[PDB]
């Protein structure tokens, strides 16, 4: 809408309360002119039509239990375009400042959340496997990256290809939730996993056998489920990730951790410049070591750990 600039206050998922910013013309927006050509944020209404309606507040002050939802779409969105600018020079998904739509209170009780190729969506939860998605900072920034995935290599929805395309979201939601350095850590989910269960979540990339995930090759899924183990098969990716910034152990090859910011570089400059739609387990660890190539040189230490990264997880 056209309005003016403004400020509210709310409280998101996990009861923490935050400014925004908003959009004032008669009812004060979730819209958020400051970046880019605007975050829009929707009330689905609990239905499954999308967008929905861009989310009115009568007096810009975002604390109902129905408003939290809302407030942490919005929010995490804002943090998310902060860090892709900030730390890549990337303007938004497109790298154009496209406008970033998320829709809340997506269908009754809905597990999930995901990027559809317009926008992203959140459920509410049931409330005893989620609570709201968007309450999880790796979560909106794992959605959001599925969009300049979207824009970049393209990678397709499948199989190998699938399974990089899901822990490039993985690793980009955790460097986010680092960003923010609000209880950071190498797990995903874990803020809107389980109420009832503490200490888990939905994926670890730090270990990823911890839920159920491949952490090495030899280990892959093969069948058809999870369109070829995408949200699976990551774990091997993402153990890859996890060692190239903290280092470690892994199968008895060790790898020597070179940080979460050069891990950041490396991966984004492989997704950029490097993948393609079809790219494979093989394909990314070449994207990768050319990736630390151009940016610290062949004999580099940073080349070195990417080699030994995806030796531990068995890919070459
Ligand atoms: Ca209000
Ligand atoms: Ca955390
Ligand atoms: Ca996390
Ligand atoms: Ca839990
Ligand atoms: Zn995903």
């Amino acid at each position: 809408i056209t309005g003016t600039s403004t400020v509210g206050v709310g409280r998101g998922v996990l009861g923490d309360q935050k400014n925004i910013n908003t959009t004032y013309s008669t009812y004060y927006y979730l819209q958020d002119n400051t970046r880019g050509n605007g975050i829009f944020t929707y009330d689905a209404k609990y239905r499954t039509t999308l967008p929905g309606s861009l989310w009115a507040d009568a007096d810009n002050q975002f604390f109902a239990s129905y408003d939290a939802p809302a407030v942490d779409a919005h929010y995490y969105a804002g943090v998310t375009y902060d860090y892709y600018k900030n730390v890549h020079n990337r303007l938004s998904y497109d790298g154009n400042n496209a406008a970033i739509r998320s829709s809340v209170h997506y269908s009754q009780g809905y597990n999930n959340a995901f990027w559809n190729g317009s926008q992203m969506v959140y459920g509410d939860g049931d409330g005893q496997t989620f609570i709201p998605l968007s309450g999880g900072i790796d979560v909106v920034a794992h959605e959001l990256t599925h969009a300049v995935t979207d824009y970049t290599a393209g990678l397709i929805y499948q199989n190998e290809s699938g399974a990089i395309n899901e822990a490039i979201s993985d690793i980009f939601g955790t460097l986010v939730e680092f960003y923010a350095n609000k209880n950071p850590d190498w797990e995903i989910g874990e803020d809107v996993y389980t109420p009832g269960i503490s200490g888990d979540s939905l994926r670890s990339m730090s270990d990823p056998a911890k839920y159920g995930d491949p952490d090495h090759y030899s280990k892959r899924y093969t069948g058809t489920q999870d369109n070829g183990g995408v949200h699976i098969n990551s774990g091997i990716i993402n153990k890859a990730a996890y060692l190239i910034s903290q280092g470690g152990t892994h199968y008895g090859v060790s790898v020597v951790g070179i940080g979460r910011d050069k891990l950041g570089k490396i991966f984004y400059r492989a997704l950029t410049q490097y993948l393609t739609p079809t790219s494979n387990f093989s394909q990314l660890r070449a994207a990768a070591v050319q990736s630390a190539t151009d940016l610290y040189g062949s004999t580099s230490q940073e080349v070195a750990s990417v080699k030994q990264a995806f030796d531990a997880v068995g890919v070459k």
